[PDB]
């Protein structure tokens, strides 16, 4: 057989959660095929159909700042992490699913939230009324799975085939981070009255909804200066976003407006404590070994409150 293999510093870091994929764009399907073979098997697909379909995957991302390639294997690389360290929990099929449903979960952004999309009254919108992007992305993946010579679930039975695409359905809309708020509250409620089952499916369901808000926030969690780099990919994209928003006559929310870029550290703190804190916790209890999200977490808040009082620039 054909083991992908990885240089010595990639092959130990990339164990880490913290990890980066690097500059080298041409390196990231090699590096996503690696984490395919360790944490599914190198039976799951074949390799010929898995490098057709990596390919015209890349090929539908769009050149953006942020919703770019990089995110999507950077994404998958956070679910690789989760899934080492909880290889106990999950079945034969999750492992297959979760790892394709993030390296897609992003397919054809422009960049452009779906509160943008609605004010624009772009077709998406009539077409999808709630998730209007998650819903375009999941409707990207399947084209891309019926081109000749993709189909990477071919070994599937029919039912099989279908409980796989239904994984990736749900993972892919349990991005859009407006879900996201309710998802974490049933799930806290859920763990503190000791209710929750991961035998039951949509326990499971709610619970990887919360790994794949998780692996998609996942630069709060490197080391601080990929942190802080990712953070001006975010908001180029923010700011294009609200620009389109004043052209339409309409004032932005303040994180999209480029005029307040002084308020960006307040701003930053405000993410961590409303939503990046309370997403990792919930995940820490209820999957102890992905301690090091939240760790990591902590030291960048920490971090931008040292830019707010003025011992570090960005
Ligand atoms: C200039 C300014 C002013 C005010 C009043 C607020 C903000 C402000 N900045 C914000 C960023 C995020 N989200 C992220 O940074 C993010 C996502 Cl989403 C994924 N990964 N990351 C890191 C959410 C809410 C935010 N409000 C900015
Ligand atoms: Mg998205
Ligand atoms: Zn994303």
């Amino acid at each position: 057989l054909m083991q992908f293999t990885l240089p010595v510093r990639l092959c130990k870091e990339i164990e880490l959660f913290h990890f980066d994929i690097g500059p080298f764009e041409n390196m990231w399907p090699g590096i996503f095929v690696y984490m395919v073979h360790r944490s599914c098997g190198t039976s799951c697909f074949e390799l010929e159909k898995l490098c057709r379909f990596i390919m015209s995957v890349k090929k539908n991302y769009r050149r953006v700042p942020y919703h770019n390639w990089k995110h999507a294997v950077t994404v998958a690389h956070c679910m690789y992490a989760i899934l080492q360290n909880n290889h106990t929990l999950f079945t034969d099929l999750e492992r297959k699913g979760l790892l394709i449903a993030c390296l897609c979960h992003d397919l054809d952004h422009r960049g452009f939230s779906n509160s943008y999309l609605q004010k624009f009254d772009h077709p998406l919108a009539a077409l999808y009324s709630t998730s209007t992007m998650e819903q375009h992305h999941f409707s990207q993946t399947v084209s891309i799975l019926q081109l000749e010579g993709h189909n990477i679930f071919s070994t599937l039975s029919s039912s099989e085939y279908e409980q796989v695409l239904e994984i990736i359905r749900k993972a892919i809309i349990a991005t859009d981070l407006a879900l996201y708020f309710g998802n974490r509250k049933q799930l806290e409620e859920m763990y503190q009255t000791g209710s929750l089952n991961l035998n039951n499916q949509s326990h499971r369901d709610r619970v990887i909804g919360l790994m794949m808000t998780a692996c998609d926030l996942c630069s709060v969690t490197k080391l601080w200066p990929v942190t802080k780099l990712t953070a001006n990919d975010i908001y180029a994209e923010f700011w294009a976003e609200g620009d389109e928003m004043k052209k339409l006559g309409i004032q932005p929310i303040p994180m999209m407006d480029r005029d307040k870029k002084d308020e960006v550290p307040q701003g930053q703190l405000g993410f961590y404590n409303a939503v990046a804190i309370p997403c990792y916790t919930t995940l820490t209890q209820i999957l102890p070994p992905t301690e090091p999200l939240l760790k990591a977490c902590r030291d960048n808040l920490s971090q931008w409150e040292k830019v707010i009082r003025g011992e570090e620039t960005a």
